[PDB]
């Protein structure tokens, strides 16, 4: 898929593995993966070969979040925040139209760009000690990468912005009693992979569809807000708030 | 209102119930069974002695989903195709659009488009042993029948996807925590009577304005999607996939 | 210096706006008044940059009871004053769903009809132990209108909102928390909702701001498509045989 | 045919269906009758798999001159029948936004009131040279509701389409052609009307079918916005002083 | 007034309000006291029961011609006075959209920018034969978003709303009418849109208040669909260095 | 931008040409053509140093529509037929989303796809005797391309529903008093080229944020309808009425 060293695609028949790989940083996302993260998911649309994806982290994490490094650079270079923000736009609306299912095994943590894939995601196996999170307000960014974004499909409206607003930590139980994990597994990865084979069985038709007729309904919530919420990210990473908190950390 | 022989309607003062009456096939969806429920919603919206609906099954069932053999017919009759398509739109479009409450009493299995006329309804009542479940892709088909379709009302929209893909079952009490049903009861049927007497015993304005306040929310929903989760099923019919999967199903000796 | 009247009193800590529904005699019920302030906050909150942050409670053993049934009668009455609180409903919850500023609900005690409207239309919601959510105005005769059933949808399973909205059935503090109507039980809600806030407070502003907008753009979407015609067939049910043979009966204080 | 009353006459000539509105003598003014069978007629063409398109006109001198006066007096009086209208005025543009078959207009004096609605509805509209279109709901105390103004923003400027629906000014044949009110202007609408309708029957059914179907899911997001309002408002208009005032001269 | 700024003047005409942009001086030009005024006004005109009428127009030989540039020089450099103008940009929009009473507004000269967008949310519109309307806001450093080319699509091709929110071409009296941007051309706008107003002040309050939100709810949903994007860049916008270099040269 | 030979792309500062490229063919629409198109409109997104484009047709005419042989090809074809929907997606999406000003020059006739890439343009020159139709119906084909389907953001529904159902030519005069182009010129490329020259002297940030302003109205209406209208140009490719129509072609 011409990706970069930070996401391994690996193929097994009609099925794709996705590797978050930047395992000694936990995955945290620097320029490379994003752009790698924005240009997937027309590819496996347009490879007929392909037909169920898994995406899951290398190591002990899903993904951690912003990379420090990365996320200083986003202050002071005005290209940079304008190219992040496009691909921003295009993984959102890449997951949003995907062709094929595509199942997380959340493995650790997934926080910030990492909790917004999962909730684009068609269905979530989390590992026990596995969490959500979403800190973007905490570290003086607006919560535009996807997460809080697609949140009220899934979970109530007040639960949804007491998590965004505050940060705060969804366990593997507690996402799965909310909906925003379909189960709790030892292995994730391994469940995942045997979900989406299952899924391989199926008649492709009725899968393809079947998703679009549901994905109408997030891509619907995508149009009403993503332009106002990524514009609105581009101007806090300029904010003396920002600067500042992603200095010290 | 001039049902077919497969939907049993009676009247109890402003009461309908609502039947449906092919018990010996587990109260299965043939033509006339759809036919029946696509004009129903319009006639009962229009008759001002109905008030109130219950709906439920004949015998074990609520309905257990598709003939087999009117699936058959569907894969091979353009003319026919091109009806259902019409009437599954029309029992949605007229769900959604019905004047009066509807209460499901759900006395057993509620399957493929058993289970879209539950989501559909207002209030469900629903047997400790009974289950919802879509089976549309396992078989070949797009789930658009209302299930799955209008399921993200209900539910987290990623347990709308897994259960759309996997055709699970959702037991009594796996929905009612959901909120794919209200209540899990004893005699469901005898629940959903004493609850839509209740509501006859209220104003009629506040009751018929505050189902339609609540049901925009679900025909917006259903305007986005519905049209093309039609064409969609109309093309799964037609599918190699499809008819490979229903020639065995049919073929009953 | 928001120009409230008696019946909604505001109090600056700081940035924090604290607002207290406050006919206490009547459980916080709304009359004319309270109507009127509680449509005129919003836009003014919005615009005092020395705010950042709101709680919102009621005085007394209530949070509101709903409508006054005084003011009720007269609605069923009086054309002028019907379409002036037509008017002002549409105010409350476009109010709310565009205001600067996160709000935070301590719901100390019943919240009933409009009561559970503005609850609805919070951003976190702090409940008692013994407090319940209601919403009787079928029962009642009028059309579920306020911001209530309206609203639900967003937080609960559409068929519960039927339900609920169309049988008027108490949902206790436990239930609340269990569905989605509220975030937390608190032994002592105001503490615990006014904590909160000031937590929030500590938080950057621009991201605070841009975050409730983001989210409250599906709030915003739900209510433009049902809030006109919702207020109108409430206007319409002022006006019944049904409801003023009701209201008359609640209204007769001897 | 299609179990309509004798104020809408059906006529079929193979796969086309044309509906005359007919109380000639009241220049088609809308009755309760007229009113019901109009609520009835599109779902019965949608699900006669034999029809295949249609051409509405009216009988005599008039498209149709709106709300009967007797009817609207009878509407300010009694809230069943109320109900039962406002019910019914929702099938109608429910029933034409969403029916099958390709609708023609044949503009052949005044369409007033509803009868302009029923234009807006249509598909494509061929109008008589000295005909006009006009709504005077509010001119004469209620809320333009069934479909007029309601749609007009979908073929005109807004800011045209408030001006009109305010003042109930009279859109002359020209002029409606000239905003895309109406497609062509005609010396026998009918006629012309049949001729065009004749023509899309020979065009592959599931291509016609499937791009009305396309464009009018604008026409239904714009409906689906405003209709339940409107027709509230409406619903109260019929019980305002005003009307009551208005309707009683009248 | 109603708590108006000297640069708004209303006067009242029975049930009549007349709504003055009062700078002529400045021919109108848009500064913060007027800026406000304006964000204020419509809610205070549903509010007042004894108003049921509205004209609009400009004092002198213009209706508006936008910004200030004095005042656009301080959204260059303050911060606060920023996300306060955005505020109440949000106010003048969504307050015009869901004002209760019909607004005719009396185009007597150029309406410009924000000007041109009172035009666009108001409900008929009369406009002087030597009268124009245009949106320079892109030619300038600055997004369109103040209602203008925000709202245009209702009225007109979106074709057309993309080419003048782009070239910030002139549309004369003639065209605007012609394009659905205007109702009419009059020798005396004020005079025919009074008269217009008063006639509709005949007709019965509920049918005429009605069939404005009816119509409206279009206006509401593209304005939802866009408004919150559209300030948030036109914000971006002030703080740019194109605008900042624009703007600086047109004050000095 | 690895464009196929039947799209020509051209370089001028930050301008971009878009000839398409089958002129002795009437520049109709083949797979390649189809496929490049498809793919054009998100490289544009992502290449910083174009900031505007013109599109135009080589030789006589803009574009004359499907490629009949093509046309065939796809009534027989299963696979292909799902793909040529895929593409056709992304070239609506893709031009809705398109960051950059793109300016129509039809220099001749654009029917079918041609129209709806006008009908997806911001500014339109037309030539003298130029003139926009869409024949899809009258072939057999739900007008799904884009056409139609944008038409009643520029026309009145009623003039649209005509048009698609007729398949009506609109003359370039008729184009210009109904806003479907925005002006008649002598020679259309160069008032084009002209136009845009003029739009990349303008501020960018302005320029590009006032595009997307307006197009999210655009984006609305196809999101509305747009897997429906493919939906049913898919089963419309498999009638016996196109296959009859477009065999005896
Ligand atoms: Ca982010
Ligand atoms: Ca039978
Ligand atoms: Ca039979
Ligand atoms: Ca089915
Ligand atoms: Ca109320
Ligand atoms: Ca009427
Ligand atoms: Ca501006
Ligand atoms: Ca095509
Ligand atoms: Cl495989
Ligand atoms: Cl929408």
């Amino acid at each position: 898929y011409d990706m970069p060293t930070e996401i391994d695609v690996r193929a097994d028949g009609a099925l794709r593995i996705i590797t978050l790989n930047r395992p000694d940083s936990l995955n945290s996302v620097n320029d490379d993966l994003h752009v790698g993260l924005a240009r997937l998911w027309q590819r496996l649309t347009d490879d007929p070969t392909a037909r169920a994806a898994v995406i899951t982290g290398a190591g002990r994490a899903f993904s951690a979040g912003g990379d420090f490094g990365y996320l200083k650079e986003l202050s002071a270079d005005a290209d940079l925040r304008a190219k992040t923000i496009r691909d921003g736009r295009e993984i959102v609306l890449g997951m949003a139209r995907c062709r094929i299912p595509v199942v997380a095994a959340v493995n650790g943590p997934a926080v910030g760009l990492g909790c917004s894939l999962v909730a684009l995601s068609d269905i979530v196996y989390i590992a026990e000690n596995a969490y959500l999170a979403d800190p973007h307000v905490q570290v003086g960014l607006v919560a535009a990468d996807g997460g809080p974004l697609t949140w009220p499909l899934h979970i109530s409206l007040l639960l949804a912005k007491e998590y965004a607003l505050t940060g705060t930590r969804i366990s593997a139980q507690r996402a799965v009693e909310l909906g925003l994990a379909n189960h709790v597994a030892d292995d994730p990865v391994a469940e995942a992979i045997a979900c989406a084979k299952k899924i391989l069985e199926l008649p492709q038709q009725a899968v393809e569809s079947t998703k679009r007729v549901l994905n109408i309904h997030l891509e619907r919530a995508v149009l009403a807000s993503l332009d106002y919420a990524l514009s609105a990210e581009s101007q806090s990473f300029v904010t003396e708030d920002f600067r500042s908190i992603v200095t010290k950390l």
